[PDB]
RNA sequence: UGGUUGUCGUCAGCUCGUGUCGUGAGAUGUUGGGUUAAGUCCCGCAACGAGCGCAACCCUUGAUCUUAGUUGCCAGCAUUCA
């Protein structure tokens, strides 16, 4: 089964891309046509690719994989947090701090710090 | 040479851990928008923190309460050259 129907994708506006002047030639594989100066994403391949992504995530999640939802874009900040909270996963919705993954030890110390201040406030 | 001192200069600066960028020396952080006496503080930001500086902690002066009332003080009380 298609994890998402083309009707839902159309209502969600998945077919809307960016302006022709901002197009990436590598994205040509996923573009269906151009209309009114805006590129339209090929929803037929979109359905197939979304189905693969959902299955991959489910396999990875069943192996205990931790998925981090990242979106600082103003339109996405709220959605990322709400959906991550529902799934019990982590999110970065305000600003990605450089070194969050490559310098994980340094971030953990700051994470530890926050928890200490919380305990001082509660106690 | 040790120890000590002058000097830039009581100027607001000088660095480091990890990360990232650069073939490399390096850079970033520490730049930028406001603000400050100040790298002082806020915000932004491939940076995230830390340290020596800055400020504060110390001394003195300016107000006042408590304790203490002599060798200090004399208002109310008499007396003295005081």
């Amino acid at each position: 089964m298609s994890v998402i129907s083309m009707k839902q994708l159309l209502e969600a506006g998945v077919h809307f891309g960016h302006q022709t002047r901002r197009w990436n030639p590598k994205m040509k594989r996923y573009i269906f046509t151009e209309r009114n100066g805006i590129y339209i994403i090929d929803l037929q391949k979109t359905v197939k690719k979304v189905e693969e992504a959902y299955n991959f995530t489910k396999n990875l999640a069943a192996e205990g994989g931790k998925i981090l939802f990242v979106g600082t874009k103003k339109q996405a900040q709220d959605s990322v947090k709400e959906e991550a909270q529902r799934s019990g996963m982590y999110y970065v919705n305000q600003r990605w701090l450089g070194g969050t993954l490559t310098n994980f030890e340094t971030i953990q110390k700051r994470i530890k710090r926050l928890k200490d201040i919380e305990k001082m406030q509660e106690n």
